[PDB]
Formats: structure tokens, C-alpha cells, sequence
């Protein structure tokens, strides 16, 4: 596949600035009316958007947005879940002051799911005509903590609860976060130095679900990581130093999506998210640190290189987390193995035939 080719593809996926400032706008409306009235509870008190960009989570329909809610829960004491290395309980180390999350507390373990069925009934209760807009709440998804909204029949919103703790990293994280080649180990320092988040997810347990359990999450992480990528400070700062690696990896979610999208009415594709192509592309940034194997004239080659890995985790059926890498995104107990040969053998096609997908 030509690196022009390729160019020309995102080239004519670029949108205008006026439809990314009307979506933009018309979210942010609803974000910042839905948090104005989120205050209202104590137990939400403390509520506030989280910055991991908010916009350009979808590159073409674009109107999909995703946001996320942080919630400042201090001093908080975790603890490591049947050792899947990413499900945790949440208690509180000191409890003698009444907390402002005690309605949710099932013993002494913070529910998840209270916590969460509190948040979306709150949401779901105040977006009724209260809004100069028409916002519905879309059917609820199984085991997913979003809570995904509909703003004029055309924008969706998915908005993620996640509790806050500046604590230090949980121990299934030392390993993980391998930028000492690529970003330095300064910036992984000063990096796991920030807070870390938790989304109400629930692990499974053989046929069952704890649903008390919480997911570790590193959005903003993997924002600051995006936008800051390059080994030189100035990568992509001037036409001397002008890398692909963004352009590799909206490449990647496009061929995703797209996949997605032409075989929606099967149920094959449904479990991949552009989160598993994002850590792909991250653990192939991993391999590849230096800026000179991300030149904009091999944007060909690098793309290729990305498709292959990915294969391979599909194929080899693992898919590390890029900061718990013992947790993997591609088990078998996530995702079937006939889901993953399904995808395997469209994205197989699909390059040996040069991509005839992106002609759309
Ligand atoms: N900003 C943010 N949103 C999250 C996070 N975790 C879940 N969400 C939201 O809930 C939706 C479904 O969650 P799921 O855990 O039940 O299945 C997810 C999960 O199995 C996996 N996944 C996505 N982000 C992940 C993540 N950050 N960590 C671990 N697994 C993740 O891919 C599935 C679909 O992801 P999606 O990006 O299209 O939408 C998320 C996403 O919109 C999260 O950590 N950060
Ligand atoms: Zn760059």
C-alpha cells in the first residue's frame, strides 16, 4: 500500500471545523448542564470532567463522542481481585468520618453498582426537557459502566464514571508503562507520579460476576502519551522531523471501524474496540522508539507493520495491557476464538488486496 494512497484516505477523512465545533458544542452543553446538576448530590459533590481530550474519538460516523467523569474519593485502600491484576475492591483505609459514598458502601466494600445505577438514574432523571436540546438515553448495555447518550438524533456520548486516586500505582502496574527506550524514564517517572482512575466494571468468574469489583483506567495516560510521542521533544514540531505514527494509528482504528461497520449485522467484531488497537500501536511504538523508523515516507511499511502485530495478536491470542501487562485484552475468556479468526482472516484480505475497505 502506497504511503500517498494511505495520505490520500486520511487526507479525505478530515472533517470540517465547523461540524467538530457544532458536535463539540452541543456535547460540551449537555456535559457541562449534566455536571452542574450532578453536584446537586452529595455523593457526586465532588464530580468534574476528566481531560482526555473529549474530541477526534471517532475519525468517520464522527459525531460519537466520549467523555469521562472523575470523582476525587481520598484515601482509598484497593484490593487485588482473585489476581486478575486489573479488577480491585475499593475500601477506605480511615472510616471513622461519615463518608460521602457510605449510601453505596455494601460492608465494607464500595459497590460498584450502586454507584453506577445512582449515576445513570441521576443522568437519565435530568436530561428530560430541562435541556434546550433532545437528549434520550440509549438501552442499557450488558456490563458496560458507560452511559451513553443521544443528543438531537445524531450525536452519541458516552459518559464513563471513574473514581480518582492519587494514591501510588497499584503493584500489577510496575512492569507495565515500558517507555524507557522511546519517551525516557524521566517521563514514565514523573508520569506515574499522576493519579491513577477506576471505572465500575465487573470481572468475570466462571459463569458469574462480582459486579463489586472496579477497572483500573489510564485514559489520560494514554492522551498525554498520544500527544507527546515522539523520542525528540520537536517530533512532528517541524518538516524535518514529521513522523507517521499517528497517521499509522488512525490507519488502524479506520480499518477497525470500518470492519465493524460492513459486518454489523453478524456478532463477530462486537468485542473489538479501537482500545485493543490503540495498545497494539502502543506496544509497536514500544518496539520501534526511534523517531527515524517512524518517517512519514514509510508510512506504507509502518502501517503494514501495525496491521502485522495485530494479527499476531490475534492469532497468538494475546494482547498485553500496555500498563498491567499480565492482564490480557485477548484471552479466551474475553473473546472467542472464532471472533478473532473472523477478524484475522477480513484484515488478511483486506491488505492482500490493497485495501479495497478504505474505498468508501
Ligand atoms: N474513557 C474511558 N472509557 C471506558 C473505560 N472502560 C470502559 N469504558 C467505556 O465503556 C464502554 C464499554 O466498556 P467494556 O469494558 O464493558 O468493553 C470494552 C473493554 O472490554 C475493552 N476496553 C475498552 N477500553 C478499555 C480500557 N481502558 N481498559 C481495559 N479494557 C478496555 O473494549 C470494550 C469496548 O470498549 P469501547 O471503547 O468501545 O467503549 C467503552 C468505553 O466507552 C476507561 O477505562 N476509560
Ligand atoms: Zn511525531
Amino acid at each position: 500500500m502506497g504511503a500517498s494512497k494511505l495520505r490520500a484516505v486520511l487526507e479525505k477523512l478530515k472533517l470540517s471545523r465547523d461540524d467538530i465545533s457544532t458536535a463539540a458544542g452541543m456535547v460540551k452543553g449537555v456535559v457541562d448542564h449534566l455536571l452542574l446538576r450532578l453536584k446537586c448530590d452529595s455523593a457526586f459533590r465532588g464530580v468534574g470532567l476528566l481531560n482526555t481530550g473529549s474530541y477526534y474519538e471517532h475519525v468517520k460516523a464522527p459525531n460519537e463522542f466520549d467523555v469521562m467523569f472523575k470523582l476525587e474519593v481520598p484515601r482509598i485502600q484497593l484490593e487485588e481481585y482473585s489476581n486478575t491484576r486489573a479488577y480491585y475492591f475499593v475500601k477506605f483505609k480511615r472510616n471513622p468520618k461519615e463518608n460521602p459514598l457510605s449510601q453505596f458502601l455494601e460492608g465494607e466494600i464500595l459497590s460498584a453498582s450502586k454507584m453506577l445505577s445512582k449515576f445513570r438514574k441521576i443522568i437519565k432523571e435530568e436530561i428530560n426537557d430541562i435541556k434546550d436540546t433532545d437528549v434520550i438515553m440509549k438501552r442499557k448495555r450488558g456490563g458496560s459502566p458507560a452511559v451513553t447518550l443521544l443528543i438531537s438524533e445524531k450525536i452519541s456520548v458516552d459518559i464513563t464514571l471513574a473514581l480518582e486516586s492519587k494514591s501510588s500505582w497499584p503493584a500489577s502496574t510496575q512492569e507495565g508503562l515500558r517507555i524507557q527506550n522511546w519517551l525516557s524514564a524521566k517521563v514514565r517517572k514523573q508520569l506515574r507520579l499522576k493519579p491513577f482512575y477506576l471505572v465500575p466494571k465487573h470481572a468475570k468468574e466462571g459463569n458469574g460476576f462480582q459486579e463489586e469489583t472496579w477497572r483500573l483506567s489510564f485514559s489520560h495516560i494514554e492522551k498525554e502519551i498520544l500527544n507527546n510521542h515522539g523520542k525528540s521533544k520537536t517530533c512532528c514540531e517541524n518538516k524535518e522531523e514529521k513522523c507517521c505514527r499517528k497517521d499509522c494509528l488512525k490507519l488502524m482504528k479506520y480499518l477497525l471501524e470500518q470492519l465493524k461497520e460492513r459486518f454489523k449485522d453478524k456478532k463477530h467484531l462486537d468485542k473489538f474496540s479501537s482500545y485493543h488497537v490503540k495498545t497494539a500501536f502502543f506496544h509497536v511504538c514500544t518496539q520501534n522508539p526511534q523517531d527515524s523508523q517512524w518517517d512519514r515516507k514509510d508510512l506504507g511499511l509502518c502501517f503494514d507493520n501495525c496491521v502485522t502485530y495485530f494479527l499476531q495478536c490475534l492469532r497468538t491470542e494475546k494482547l498485553e495491557n500496555y500498563f498491567i501487562p499480565e492482564f490480557n485484552l485477548f484471552s479466551s475468556n474475553l473473546i472467542d476464538k472464532r471472533s478473532k479468526e473472523f477478524l484475522t482472516k477480513q484484515i488478511e484480505y483486506e491488505r492482500n488486496n490493497e485495501f479495497p475497505v478504505f474505498d468508501e
